[PDB]
């Protein structure tokens, strides 16, 4: 009734339009990877798409049933088919139709690779009478016959009634195209060592020797974080609660600091209008630690709020407040007017408009001394000499706002929530630490640093040991294994054997990540034993050491060659 069943090699069809002739293609696509199990026929789970292949039954299949969940809800779609051919409709549909509410004809094997990406739908077909008792055996590729438009999420599908859905992923494949425009032949990207580096030289064929091919490396197992103790101080209420913060030419310059701060909070204090910042991606915030936090306060007239940012000097964000070019902070800032602006106006609400030259960027000056200008020494207003003043006035554009620039610099203090996880060592294992992100195998160390000094550096200038924050421990950040594989083949005139080596590895270190899967290269080869070898550039998998010396066939490297010799197996010697 259901069995698995892994024996199909089919299920290839033509990627596009564009014509070819006798050429050897080489595309990645979804397609139905060789080798895998399908079904031998309820509700099925539409992942990306299905090769439904029932064989010949005198058309009692019918159509389809499909949706995002087939039980009054959006709408479906049908795949009827009868005579007349296809009488495909798409709307809600309720329990069968029955109550249909809320399109064309399109003129022995039953194939179909129905697949639904980008709002599009695609049914794939082709008609191959096969009759013989081999039913798996052959080769047919497949034709598109419509493509429509549905916009909607399917991902649940039902029969309308032997049938063999199977399912789709992403591969890469190598398509033949004869010389009269069809398809021939393919070979899948993934299977064995053989049947990839036919992809890498574009060919059906190869001779004998080693091809260099793509590498292997050792994943990841799990992931820790690490974050210092606790403070639960998040002081931001302060700053955000003041009736009055300062005028724009004196101005606070509040330090925050030994505090487990909260980003969330601000989102809901008031009618914030600049909550954009440099450096820095806002709502990538709560994740990575700072040192110098801090928080200044104006209450500038709102025709400036342009005016605060790196650069736009408008000669009113020169003498009071300017931003460095490479400023990583944030401006945030609100709306407010009910509280702020009133008919009169206010005598420290001023700025100094009248200063001789601009300021080093963040820099602030209080001094009330009258600006002298004169030839003379003058007495007071009049000549070029003035004391600068404006006391602007408020009038309810023009309503006074609020600017709460921080300021960021990137031994951390200021950091946001996050959990922490034991440690684990001695394990291929992401981490982070206050904030950093790498991969490695930490260890005891065994170094002398001083009671000062958190990070470990090299001569190629790359981090090697990080103290942890919580036991006050060093450790070491060594990377894990990674490298190249070449394959070995004595030619597919003569055989189908291969062997491998994974360049320059010690590769006990491989064949315990065998068992646990950890390598990049899922393929695998057969590690029987007495099939290993140690060499002085990797490991030899698939072929017997001989204890006799010949001359050399595939040159291996460090004198050793692996040549095809009579049963008949791979042999590796040793050169004479
Ligand atoms: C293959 O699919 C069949 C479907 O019946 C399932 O039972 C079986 O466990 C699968 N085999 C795998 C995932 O190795
Ligand atoms: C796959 O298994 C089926 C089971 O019916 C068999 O007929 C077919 O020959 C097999 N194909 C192989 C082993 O390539
Ligand atoms: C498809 O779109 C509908 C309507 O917006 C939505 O409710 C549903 O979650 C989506 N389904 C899937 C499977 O993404
Ligand atoms: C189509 O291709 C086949 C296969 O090679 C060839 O025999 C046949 O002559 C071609 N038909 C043409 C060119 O009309
Ligand atoms: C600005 O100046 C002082 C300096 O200590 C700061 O603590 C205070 O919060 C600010 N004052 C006002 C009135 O906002
Ligand atoms: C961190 O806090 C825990 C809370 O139980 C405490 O036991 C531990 O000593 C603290 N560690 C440091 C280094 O202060
Ligand atoms: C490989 O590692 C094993 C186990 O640690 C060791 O006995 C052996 O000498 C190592 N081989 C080489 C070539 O370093």
């Amino acid at each position: 009734t259901t069995q698995s069943y892994t024996n199909f090699t089919r299920g290839v069809y033509y990627p596009d339009k564009v014509f070819r002739s006798s050429v050897l293609h080489l595309t990645q696509d979804l397609f139905l990877p060789f080798f895998s199990n399908v079904t031998w026929f309820p509700v099925l789970p539409f992942n990306d798409g299905v090769y439904f292949a029932s064989t010949e039954k005198s058309n009692i299949i019918r159509g389809w049933i499909f949706g995002t969940t087939l039980d009054s809800k959006t709408q479906s779609l049908l795949i009827v088919n009868n005579a007349t051919n296809f009488v495909i409709k798409v709307c809600e549909f309720q329990f069968c139709y029955s109550s249909a509410n809320n399109e064309y004809v399109s003129q022995n094997l039953r194939e179909f690779v129905f697949k639904n990406i980008d709002g599009y739908f695609k049914i794939y077909s082709k008609h191959t009478p096969i009759i013989q008792r081999d039913f798996p055996q052959g080769f047919s590729a497949l034709e598109p016959l419509v493509d429509l438009p549905i916009g909607i999420n399917i991902t649940r599908f039902q029969t309308l009634l032997d049938y063999y859905v199977g399912y789709l992923q992403p591969r890469t494949f190598l398509l033949k195209y004869n010389e009269n425009g069809t398809i021939t032949d393919a070979v899948d990207c993934a299977l064995d060592p053989l049947s990839e580096t036919k992809c890498t030289l574009k060919s059906f064929t190869v001779e004998k020797g080693i091809y260099q091919t793509s590498n292997f490396r050792v994943q990841p197992t799990e992931s820790i974080v690490r974050f210092p103790n606790v403070t639960n101080l998040c002081p931001f209420h302060e700053v955000f609660n003041a009736t009055r913060f300062a005028s724009v030419y004196a101005w606070n310059r509040t330090r925050i600091s030994n505090c487990v701060a909260d980003y969330s909070v601000l989102y809901n204090f008031a009618s914030f209008s600049t909550f954009k910042c440099y450096g820095v991606s806002p709502t990538k915030l709560n994740d990575l630690c700072f040192t110098n936090v801090y928080a200044d306060s104006f209450v500038i007239k709102g025709n400036e709020v342009s005016q605060i940012a790196p650069g736009q000097t408008g000669n009113i964000a020169d003498y009071n407040y300017k931003l460095p070019d490479d400023f990583t902070g944030c401006v945030i800032a609100w709306n407010s007017n009910k509280l702020d602006s009133k008919h009169s106006g206010n005598y420290d609400y001023w700025y100094r408009s009248l200063r001789k030259s601009k300021l080093k960027p963040f820099e602030r000056d209080i001094s009330t001394e009258i600006y002298q200008a004169g030839n003379k020494p003058c007495k007071g207003k009049g000549p070029n000499c003035y004391f600068p003043l404006e006391s602007y006035g408020f009038r309810p554009g023009h309503q006074p706002y609020r600017v709460v620039v921080l300021s960021f610099e990137l031994p951390a203090t200021v950091c946001g929530p996050k959990k922490s996880t034991n440690l684990v060592k001695n394990k291929c294992v992401n981490f982070n630490f206050n904030g950093l992100t790498g991969t490695g195998v930490l260890t005891k160390s065994n170094k002398k640093f001083l009671p000062f000094q958190q990070f470990g550096r090299d001569i190629v200038d790359t981090t090697d040991a990080v103290r942890d924050p919580q036991t006050l421990e060093i450790l070491d950040i060594t990377p894990c294994s990674f490298g190249g594989v070449s394959v070995i083949t004595p030619g597919t005139n003569t055989s189908n054997q291969v062997a491998v080596l994974y360049q320059g590895v010690n590769c006990t270190e491989v064949s315990v990540a065998i068992h646990a899967d950890q390598l990049t290269p899922t393929w695998r080869v057969y590690s029987t034993g007495s099939n290993v070898f140690q060499t002085r550039a990797g490991c030899l998998i698939g072929a017997e050491y001989v204890n006799n010396s010949y001359e050399c066939d595939i040159p291996i490297g460090a004198g050793v060659c692996a040549s095809y010799q009579t049963s008949q197996s791979i042999i590796a010697y040793t050169m004479s």
